[PDB]
């Protein structure tokens, strides 16, 4: 079905959005199981994965509304040499994202793609999850040092 | 069955207690939540659930005396802006409670209102339950620093 | 995340409606409880425990958004001597709120607090839900009398 | 399989019933639901779905005798405003169909359509059952009187 | 509760267009089941099913809002003599109700009938399937030439 | 139970038509099993199985009237040496016995053999499938091709 | 533990092209579900599963040997508007692959890196498997003709 040309960009741009979270913060989690915490890979790992499927609904959306998705450019990714600065780097990435969103949505209400709308609104919704995890995380390393803190990353959490 | 007036009173006051108890359990709850502090959560969100109770049980025997429940007039709250601070005020809450109690049950004593006594008296006996569970978290937070014990609030106790 | 001011303005405003939705719906079941009306009993026990959690979505919500919850001020309850005048009161304070609803949602869409938003609707199509059932049943008092609506209600729904 | 245009014109006619009672029936059911008569809504549900069954009947059968069924053309419906309306509505398009059905059979029969005639019995059988129901549903609100009928449809019959 | 004369409206046309989507879905299946195209016929089916449910939530919607849902008035219906003209016909039909649909949510939402809304966009995610799937069909069609695209329809799909 | 001797004769000609039935499917059956086209085996093995079937209901029937069943005398069996010529055949031969059943049947209900009436209905009804089923096939081969059709007849249609 | 240089730009250099894979594979895929060409969107997704583990494989490894893993740079990607042209792209990015994988591994060899070179061998054991399956795909593709083939594509293979 034939979509909005408008649309279908916001759509590959928001594409390029989770391209990029994906690539950081896979990265992001084999780097903290390598520097062993566990618990730290867990939660990056399945952030990506997150990523992955957020993808995908948008690949096959711009499929559908017969565009072109846009794989081949990729966004800067910010790695970062430490927890805290890979976390604030997550962070700035997701409240980035989040802001492309809400721009897309309000764009879409406007050309009437109330499917596009409602889709993206739901992952708006998976996004915002991604900041409240981050930000908790950022406030404990805080609260209890860093010491304590990667103290805790060392096991899974059951 | 008619009940003592000055009975109903007591009973009324009482109910007042639980309203105020009901909310600020429930608001540092979600905010320990809100944290990350999933530990403390747990036990303020159980104890703000038990709050609840005693003013269901509460409202039956005043509306089974032939009262009328007073939901409408709510006491101060005191949040607190961090965790002892919080507990501090729930201590405090919990100590006035019971003092009412007290005052409460002997009053009933005096009128013969035994059924309202042994009831009083049974949510007494929770209560001093929710003071010494209190008094031992804010003693903890002294005795090993509050860095390790925010630590440990993270995870859910099994 | 730091939130519109003004949305979380309209979620405490939000919040007000369903803390004396709480307590509002838990008297009259204890009150129909207490005159034998189990049926009734249960209805409003059972909606009375979905503004409780209507509430901790706002709650959370506001928190989320780096607001503060507002527990303190309870709005006016209207109780109600009779079985009519309490499902009449229920029905204007679910009115009331579905109106303060509509104006924060279409406030929220304004600011693109669309993950806000979205909670909202899905609060409001609950909130239909115990409108209809209210009318629905002040209907029936009228068509079949309120000695066979009465007798309707003594024992509990299978 | 060509077929009598005779027979199949009969069969449209009859189709033509039934897409008549589809509507009627479920729209009045819905009506029975929303006015909280649970019981009544069940069965005018089930009947319509009946309906839905006998017309599919209708339809194969026009199709195999390598006619054209027509769902075009729908018939007056007669919805009413109230119970015993709305039953004596369903009861007179009973009526009006089995007539047809006699009269659709009898000629079957002549142009020695035996399986289309069967299949008719068939349905006619199913019909005469509905209007038992209808009859018994309409002497029964006049012997008990309509608050007491009304009072016996609120709850789902087990 | 009251609802939206114009949203009511709308509700209805779109009402309209479902009853014209299950009698052409329906005749359109059963014509493909007396073809032999048992994997056509059990699509089509699904999709008819699936409009009588649409239908169901418009009929209900409008009888809460205190509106008279109309079953009366028939659009027009093209069926088609051939596969693809069928499917052709099928997906103009849907074109034109996500058209209205589009138009209706617009509405609701200046309305502030954000729970109709709400509807009517579920309704849409679903009509859009419909579309995608009429579309690939059609271009399989093209792709495969009919007489093995036939040759496909005659088993079920496991 | 003595029955009509005209009825009897009726009967034992029915009969022989199932006889030829039974023997034509059966080894149309084999040839195309033998040709590799289980599909069509499994059909035309099932039809020849329900010819069987047929045929000892009229024997029982006969048997049970005090007459004696016919299968010595077995008519002219059309094979052919091609599927569509098989399919053909067939077809024909069940065109014809539906011609003897309905002159059967309208000669049983003058004579006022109800029994035996109903009895050939049911089977007429079968036959009737036989008839679609043949039809449908024969179709299908002219709308895709032979090789195609042949394709589609290799594996069990599960 | 320390790596070779060189080894650890081989690595990098296989990874990026596995993010290529990734990539193609992937929106091949869904392009094959949006066009019902389900075998093929399950043949691809796997493959491009497999793609991503592999690069997981690949990150790790120079983690371990204390290099850093390249996401950032993404290779140019081949995507093709047909089938056949789609299936070419990703043989030609297949055999390239396998080309620098026999290059890495020779060199490994040489640099006594046992642990990488046995690895990039199970690797290599993989992607002539992926070699293998598109070749034959091909070979199909021109054996039976596409429109055989397509309808070949359209069922998941059980
Ligand atoms: C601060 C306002 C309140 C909040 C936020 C709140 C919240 C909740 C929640 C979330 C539940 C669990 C619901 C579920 O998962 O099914 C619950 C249960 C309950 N609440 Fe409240 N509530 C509040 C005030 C009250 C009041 C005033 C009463 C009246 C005494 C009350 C009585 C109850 C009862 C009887 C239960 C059921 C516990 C059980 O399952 O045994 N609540 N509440
Ligand atoms: C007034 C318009 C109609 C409405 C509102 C309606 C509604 C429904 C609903 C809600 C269902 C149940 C669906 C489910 O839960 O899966 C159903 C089933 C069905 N309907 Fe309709 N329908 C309508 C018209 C028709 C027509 C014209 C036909 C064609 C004869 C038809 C044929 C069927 C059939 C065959 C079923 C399946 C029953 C079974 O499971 O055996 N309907 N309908
Ligand atoms: C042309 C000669 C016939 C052949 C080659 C034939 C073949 C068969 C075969 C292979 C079976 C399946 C046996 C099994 O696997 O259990 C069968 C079943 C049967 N046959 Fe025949 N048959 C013939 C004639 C007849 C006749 C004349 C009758 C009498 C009416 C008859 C009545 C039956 C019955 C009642 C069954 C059991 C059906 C069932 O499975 O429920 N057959 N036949
Ligand atoms: C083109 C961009 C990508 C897309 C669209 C994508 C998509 C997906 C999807 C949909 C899943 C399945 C998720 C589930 O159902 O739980 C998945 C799994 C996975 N992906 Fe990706 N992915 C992409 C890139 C990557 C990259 C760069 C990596 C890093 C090497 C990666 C690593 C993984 C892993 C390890 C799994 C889990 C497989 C398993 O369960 O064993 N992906 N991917
Ligand atoms: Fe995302
Ligand atoms: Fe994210
Ligand atoms: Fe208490
Ligand atoms: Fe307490
Ligand atoms: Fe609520
Ligand atoms: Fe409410
Ligand atoms: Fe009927
Ligand atoms: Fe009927
Ligand atoms: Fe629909
Ligand atoms: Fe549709
Ligand atoms: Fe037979
Ligand atoms: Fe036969
Ligand atoms: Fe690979
Ligand atoms: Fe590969």
């Amino acid at each position: 079905m034939k979509g909005d040309t408008k649309v279908i960009n916001y759509l590959n741009k928001l594409l390029g959005n989770e391209l990029v979270a994906i690539n950081q913060y896979f990265l992001h989690a084999r780097m903290f199981k390598n520097w062993g915490l566990k618990r730290l890979n867990d939660v990056e790992y399945h952030e990506s994965i997150d990523e992955m499927k957020h993808a995908d609904r948008y690949i096959e959306r711009i499929l559908f509304l017969e565009g072109l998705p846009n794989l081949q450019d990729l966004g800067k990714l910010n790695i970062g040499e430490d927890v805290e600065e890979m976390l604030r780097s997550d962070l700035a990435l997701e409240l980035d994202g989040a802001k492309n969103l809400r721009e897309a949505i309000g764009y879409a209400d406007s050309v009437h793609d109330y499917v596009s709308r409602d889709m993206m609104i739901e992952i708006l919704r998976d996004e915002e999850g991604h900041i409240d995890w981050l930000e908790t995380e950022l406030d404990l390393i805080q609260k209890m040092g860093l010491q304590n803190y990667l103290q805790a990353q060392i096991r899974e959490e059951g």
